[PDB]
């Protein structure tokens, strides 16, 4: 997250860190959202590689024992049937991970609430992106969970020429684009929390940014619109 601030320890309990084993250690690669005690929602492009993954919940500082972490393995990965490797502009950038074990819920580990199917947010809706991603373009990962106020940019504006044009689809959500704050490498697969009716719900799964850089003016961070896949999500968990 570029232009963010450190999130409080118990602010975003649904956030998880998706890690893969590199050598004899584990390294954070993407974010994700806990939606069931044994199911995690993330980006398809995060699990496109033939790597061994693990999930960490109750995580705050990547390199320090917080005394709240739970480490669980991934037992099954379900990518959207229409997902096309490396083709993030086509959409369908979403995947579900079935955990090897059910995690324990407490003040640091909670399920993120999903929006009702078809829900679209008004322009400039208050949202927050969270993650341990790069704090600067071509910089380095954050040590502690970061958060940044990222207001939505409706489809009409985001799909305009001065913005993303045809690259963005209606199955996506645009947030930010002020040139100061944004998502960045390592935030992928994570949640976009938006305030709706006094409650925070996960309306997006972080997908991509401009090839030019993370925080580019008029190039908001793009997310998969969660509300467009509620039926798919329910179908997967129900038969797995
Ligand atoms: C997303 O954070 C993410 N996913 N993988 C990674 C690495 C491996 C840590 C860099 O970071 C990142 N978004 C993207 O990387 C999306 N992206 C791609 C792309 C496509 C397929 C697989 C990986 C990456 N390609 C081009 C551009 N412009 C992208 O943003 C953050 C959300 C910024």
């Amino acid at each position: 997250v570029v232009g963010g601030t450190e999130a409080q320890r118990n602010s975003w309990p649904s956030q998880i860190s998706l890690q893969y084993r590199s050598g004899s250690s584990w390294a954070h690669t993407c974010g994700g959202t806990l939606i069931r005690q044994n199911w995690v929602m993330t980006a398809a492009h995060c699990v496109d590689r033939e790597l061994t993954f693990r999930v960490v919940v109750g995580e705050h500082n990547l390199n320090q024992n917080d005394g709240t972490e739970q480490y669980v393995g991934v037992q099954k990965i379900v990518v959207h049937p229409y997902w096309n490797t490396d083709d993030v502009a086509a959409g369908y950038d979403i995947a579900l991970l079935r955990l090897a074990q059910s995690v324990t819920l407490n003040s640091y580990v909670q399920l993120g609430v999903l929006p009702r199917a078809g829900t679209i947010l008004a322009n400039n809706s208050p949202c927050y992106i969270t993650g341990w991603g790069l704090t600067r373009t071509n910089g380095q990962l954050a040590q502690t969970l970061q958060q940044a106020y990222l207001p939505t940019v409706d489809y009409a504006i985001c799909s305009s020429s001065s913005y993303w044009g045809s690259t963005v689809k209606n199955s996506m959500v645009c947030a930010g684009g002020d040139g100061v704050r944004s998502g960045c490498q390592g935030d992928s697969g994570g949640p976009l929390h938006c305030l709706v009716n006094g409650q925070y719900a996960v309306h997006g799964v972080t997908s991509f940014v401009s090839r030019l850089g993370c925080n580019v003016t008029r190039k908001p961070t793009v997310f998969t619109r969660v509300s467009a896949y509620i039926s798919w999500i329910n179908n997967v968990i129900a038969s797995n």
